[PDB]
């Protein structure tokens, strides 16, 4: 579990969404596995606006953070789940480093702020939805 909080927005996986967050609901894409509900309170959080390919990740099933080389976002696939179905997840960068279920919701960050969240993993991988794009979440 774990979200980026920035101004009046909260960022989760789309999977680990609340019933507060589709209630206050601002935008989701199940192809990201994103959800961004409304807050009132102001976010502790800053956001990216960079290409880094390196950064540092939060894991929970170590409660340790670890530096990673990530790939650009891109799409890969990723099997069922109570949540989705074999399906390219879009805007997903892949890493070598540790994750397993509980994971998501990591914070990933560089020397700019808030890179994406732990959305995947396997086999000594971690993947990770960028949140790069969303220049809507400053203004
Ligand atoms: N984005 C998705 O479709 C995820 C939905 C939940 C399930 N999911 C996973 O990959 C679960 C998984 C499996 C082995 C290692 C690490 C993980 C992690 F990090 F929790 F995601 C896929
Ligand atoms: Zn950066």
């Amino acid at each position: 579990s774990g979200a980026i909080y920035v101004g009046n927005y909260r960022v989760v996986n789309r999977h680990l969404a609340t019933h507060n967050d589709w209630a206050n609901l601002v935008w989701e894409d199940s192809s990201r596995d994103l959800l961004v509900s409304s807050t009132t309170a102001q976010g502790c959080d800053t956001i990216a606006r960079c290409d880094c390919q390196t950064g540092v990740y939060y894991c929970s099933s170590r409660r340790k953070h670890y530096p990673v080389s990530f790939s650009k976002p891109s799409l890969i696939f990723v099997e069922a789940s109570e949540y989705y179905p074999a399906r390219y997840q879009s805007h997903l960068m892949l890493a070598v480093g540790h994750s397993e279920p509980g994971d998501c919701g990591g914070i990933l960050r560089c020397q700019h702020g808030v890179v994406g969240i732990v959305s995947t993993g396997g086999n000594g991988l971690v993947g990770f939805a960028d949140v790069r794009d969303l220049l809507w979440l400053d203004e």
